[PDB]
């Protein structure tokens, strides 16, 4: 009996900001106007980036009142941690009481507790808060994650798969709370990386139930997980860095990314499908992390996908943007929805076999083998 | 067949402090000699602390060369970072080829990494950094935690059961490296819970392999793990906590922590044990994590314990002062090593079953039952 997903739940900040009016923002709270010919740059990058809106806590109030976090570097990490700690419980209480409403059990019925966070360093931490918060059993057993990256989506669904087989009964709640404070700072004309994070990273947390043996009277699976797998991309040293300083989380990314993941990517799939007979990537239903739609077109190009193969992928870019860890499961959400409005079989667009790919800091790539599940 | 305990390696900087001369090193390279009652607090810490030396990354050197780090609140974290990365990595390292060197299986055998750091945030973090100095295979399956704190000993081993027993032939390999630059600092009147970090924490690395179904022509299990559980102490919200800021890891205990620890061990005991019919406390070895010497002491006061019970916990401490997540290995390597040299039955101090304690941030208590192996 395979880890199964059971329910999901998501949250974002309230402001919402929509990219055709980011790069006015951007320069404008961040005193970079009189960099004429960076903000052109960064409005191309805005406008190409296939991201329509993004929700982020950030505001031009939180920036007036710390002018060194606008800065592309000044001390400021005690400023960002304080509304880290805050927004990544608050967002995950919001998405984790989503899932548990869709799960349909009492929350006294989580045995563990699973909580990724790209930033936000405490001690106790975030699972903590959480268990606080949710009122769950004192005694659920944890697991707190912090500065892992987008790639995590997978690293927790790795980790729930075995919790949940090898202990009867094991309900485990995951959720993973991005928020974007601890790395929004200006732009740099020596550091055109660091650039890139602020036209692709939004604010979004997740949450979902996993658990084995699933009681069909109550609960309802909406994918199993079937196999997992963590590689580290060869000649990839160095390729996505970040690093927590005194002025927040930095962040650096060379431009052979999309390069080295997308030539790899057909090798995580022969060893994930390889076992299972399965040659055709077209017959499968991808959830992948869109790090980028650069990222998104040379998958789709090397591996030989339909155009319409990531097509949940790129609305969830487009509608949110990168949420880091947190997106693949509003890509999961958003597929299982998809599929039902348009009368499909099964909750992965009628497709029996899926897979989902979690992309980050290495390169490392998750690579988690999913089924679908029957839908009425 | 459940998960099992086939190695452990350790290491530790090469800098040692006996705890005996640390009141005035430390007075005189934080510029405080002339705060005459805060030096009597520290060394009465020191003193009463039950440690006689620790291996730390600090030296003078370090410490004239980086006034902000001697500093009780200097912006600092830039720098500490640097060391802290460096340092964990290589003491890592050096625990992790002991470890493998016991276990007897090539490295390449090795399906899954699991690294925990107190500090030294890193994206990729120390679990990259180890998979490429190990040069273990690129498809590792990794987790890597960061800032857990002194409870972590027992997570890493829960997470490491549940691994090893669904995953047919998974071997993993554990590494608990813990360095202290990222908190040390000069004292502060306003702040006196502050100095007991630099009276009691050590830095050191642990390293274990853990598998399920030995093979027992090559591979020696050493301890099996029964079963795990955590939990929040009642009404201790706050008693531990830690921040990291601009001027690196603070450090806050209460002190209440000694006796909500104590008082509510029992339970702990109780939770785990009942469901295995036992009751005497004093039939199991204990391997517990010496956060302090009062914690140690009320235990085995309240809980009924011999007073040797704690014998090789207290040692530890002893030797090594308080490693955090890694201390509680550096007492399951020294009790099976004394086992052996007492001429005892198993791994256990000849006895059958055992418990292993973290306490940590929550305040957080993980017990793990452990079950001895033939000596």
């Amino acid at each position: 009996k395979l880890a199964t997903v059971m329910a999901i739940g998501t949250a974002n900040p309230p402001n919402c900001y929509y990219q055709a009016d980011f790069p006015d923002f951007y320069f404008r709270v961040t005193n970079s106007d009189h960099l004429i010919n960076l903000k052109q740059k960064f409005k191309r990058l805005c406008e190409n980036s296939r991201i329509e809106k993004r929700y982020l806590h950030v505001t031009e109030e939180i920036l007036k009142e710390n002018p060194n976090i606008a800065a592309y570097e000044a001390t400021s990490l005690n400023v960002r941690h304080k509304m880290q700690v805050k927004g990544v419980a608050e967002l995950g209480k919001e998405a984790a009481l989503k899932a548990i409403k869709e799960w349909g059990q009492p929350k006294s019925k989580i045995t563990h507790l699973i909580v990724c966070c790209l930033a936000g360093v405490d001690m106790p931490g975030a699972d903590y808060q959480l268990t606080k918060l949710l009122d769950l059993d004192p005694s659920v057993k944890r697991f707190m994650f912090y500065h892992l990256g987008c790639y995590a989506g997978g690293t927790v669904l790795r980790l729930a798969k075995d919790i949940a087989e090898n202990n009867k009964g094991a309900r485990v709640l995951i959720v993973c709370s991005e928020m974007t404070t601890t790395c929004f700072r200006g732009p740099s004309e020596t550091h055109l990386d660091s650039m890139i994070g602020q036209a692709l990273f939004g604010d979004g947390a997740a949450a979902v139930i996993v658990g084995a043996d699933p009681d069909l009277t109550v609960e309802r699976p909406i994918f199993e997980l079937v196999s997992t797998a963590q590689t580290i991309v060869p000649e990839s040293h160095g390729a996505i860095e970040g690093h927590l300083l005194e002025s927040g989380l930095s962040f650096h990314l060379y431009k052979t990314v999309p390069t080295l993941i997308s030539n790899n990517i057909k090798t995580c799939l022969s060893d994930a499908f390889t076992p299972l007979n399965i040659s055709d990537w077209n017959s499968l239903f991808w959830i992948a992390h869109p790090g980028g739609p650069a990222i998104l077109d040379q998958v789709t190009a090397k591996v030989g996908l339909e155009k319409e193969k990531l097509k949940v992928t790129r609305q969830v870019l487009k509608d949110y943007g990168n949420m880091s860890s947190a997106t693949v499961f509003f890509i999961m959400d958003e597929m299982r929805k998809k599929s039902l409005e348009n009368g499909q079989a099964t909750t992965g667009e009628g497709l029996e076999w899926g897979v989902l790919f979690g992309f980050g800091p290495g390169i490392t790539v998750e690579t988690v083998v999913l089924r679908s599940v029957p839908v009425i």
